[PDB]
């Protein structure tokens, strides 16, 4: 008899994650073939699997190619209110979304100094008559000006 | 840059250097960043 050619023939996503990072920014995490994701507001393919980021109420899924993971749920922020404008101090605010992050911060950034302050929050002590760009990093930057 | 981070404030200079204003009896950890 003749001996023929031996043939090899080729046949969830383990504990995926959502990171909310930005008011249109997601972080997806994800272990072991390729993966699909699929975000829909309440598919990208991709070659490994690990940490990416999705850009641009949101049910999220991963497909190992075939099973998909468990879909997960996940949920702009305001520009900065001057409540309080002083010669060294300065007291913004902001309404925000009603959900909980772990990192809200205030940077105050001027020509000399920079500032970030955890957080309503109040920036304490200025330099009088210094423009400084503040924004909101868990955002959009806005210019104030101190008192004199 | 030097970086001089307090339990309240943190504040980075761009570069010896002097950190001005720093809040009265305050403990500030100082670094360089390269
Ligand atoms: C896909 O994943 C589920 C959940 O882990 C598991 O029950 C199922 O057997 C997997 N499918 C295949 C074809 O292995
Ligand atoms: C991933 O690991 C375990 C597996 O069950 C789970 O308890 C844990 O919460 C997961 N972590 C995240 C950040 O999803």
């Amino acid at each position: 008899t003749l001996v023929l050619a031996p043939l090899e023939l080729l046949t969830p996503p383990r504990n995926f994650s959502v990171r909310v990072l930005s008011p249109r920014e997601l972080e997806v995490s994800w272990l072991p073939v390729y993966y699909t994701l699929h975000w829909q507001q309440e598919e990208r393919r991709l070659e490994t699997a690990g940490t990416h980021r999705l850009t641009g109420g949101y049910s999220l899924w991963v497909q190992a190619h075939s099973n998909s993971s468990e879909r997960l749920h996940v949920r702009e922020l305001p520009e900065l209110q001057l409540l309080e404008l002083g010669p060294y101090s300065l007291s913004l605010t902001w309404a925000g979304t009603p959900d909980p992050l772990g990192s809200l911060q205030l940077e105050c950034r001027s020509s000399a100094e920079q500032l970030r302050r955890n957080v309503k929050m109040v920036v304490e002590p200025l330099q009088p008559r210094t423009r400084y760009q503040c924004r909101l990093l868990l955002g959009t930057a806005e210019v104030y000006e101190t008192l004199g």
